[PDB]
DNA sequence: GCGTCC
DNA sequence: CGTCGTCGTGGACGC
DNA sequence: ACGACGACG
């Protein structure tokens, strides 16, 4: 079995974010438990945990279904002491409130070095800022999204996933997250069925299956190794359909959030329904 | 400085 | 009753 | 982008 959704908006709740996933037939949603752009937010009530509870019982959305996304802001191998601190502290606020809501996953990106530390001085702050949230919460797996590699972000190679989960004490509350924008963008190619296999060929041997908890289902505005961020609806982009196809057909990426972050909200019912329809079609 | 990032 | 214009919030990054 | 708020007239 897939489950197919896309990261919709928590405007007037969080509860609207099950609605919203039902309205397009999704199978599974993303969204931010708290505003994307702002350090923090007022605590969850019993109230706003029951209603969001109620909505995704109501709506058929389990915890294995669900992929929430942590803030913009946090930076979880920052260079500077006081900033590495306050992000690894909104960090815990993130993975404590999927612990409070039912959630079993957190989607985030490693981090940047900002030209300031070495990529593996990095990496091991990642890997720590991990451990010391997993130290403080239960039952939330710290799921690590790969990168384009803009600027000084890291997680743009497959082996800065590995180097972070070598470092990772539980291994049982740490994995990936796959972008296909951000794999494309960083120099994984996706544009032919013999490319998806080797990218994942590479993955496989590399990080490893059993670490993968989550897809995110993009197409690029950017090209190919361009190490820009710029998602596209599918098939409007430079990767096309038929990445989407071949990761719809291939078993390893049953069980898991396959979400779209697609720039064009008002087609992502479409979306869904030709992802769907992409399992019982010729190769 | 704005828009994207998700 | 709504919905425009605008601001606060405040982080890196492409362009 | 989300929530909040003044001003509509
Ligand atoms: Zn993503
Ligand atoms: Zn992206
Ligand atoms: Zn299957």
């Amino acid at each position: 079995m897939k489950y197919i959704g896309a990261h919709v908006s928590a405007a007037g709740g969080l509860a609207n974010a099950a609605i919203r996933a039902a309205e397009i037939d999704a199978t599974a949603f993303a969204l931010f438990t708290k505003n994307q752009r702002q350090w923090r937010a007022a605590p969850l009530t019993t109230q706003t945990i029951d209603e969001f509870k109620a909505a995704c019982e109501k709506y058929h959305y389990t915890s294995a279904q669900i992929l929430p996304a942590d803030s913009y802001l946090i930076n979880l191998g920052h260079p500077v002491t006081e900033a590495l601190e306050k992000s690894r502290d909104a960090f815990i606020d993130e993975m404590q409130r999927c612990e409070q809501l039912g959630l079993s996953l957190l989607n985030f990106h490693p981090g940047s070095h900002l030209m300031q530390i070495s990529e593996e001085d990095c990496l091991a702050r990642i890997a720590e800022s991990i451990n010391i949230a997993l130290d403080k919460t239960q039952g939330v797996t710290a799921v690590i999204e790969n990168t384009a590699g803009q600027g000084s972000n890291l997680g743009f190679k497959f082996e800065h996933l590995a180097a972070i989960i070598d470092g990772v004490e539980d291994k049982s509350r740490v994995g990936v997250c796959i972008d296909t924008c951000h794999a494309f963008a960083a120099g994984y190619d996706l544009r032919t069925p013999a490319e998806c296999e080797k990218t994942f060929a590479d993955f496989a041997r590399t990080v490893g299956f059993k670490y993968l908890r989550g897809m995110h289902l993009n197409d690029a505005k950017s090209t190919f190794g361009s190490r820009v961020d710029r998602h596209h609806s599918l098939g409007e982009g430079n990767i096309g359909h038929d990445a989407f196809r071949w990761i719809m057909q291939d078993d390893r990426f049953d069980g898991i959030p396959l979400i779209l972050e697609t720039i064009n909200p008002d087609i992502w019912a479409e979306e869904i329904a030709w992802l769907k329809a992409q399992q019982t079609e010729k190769a």
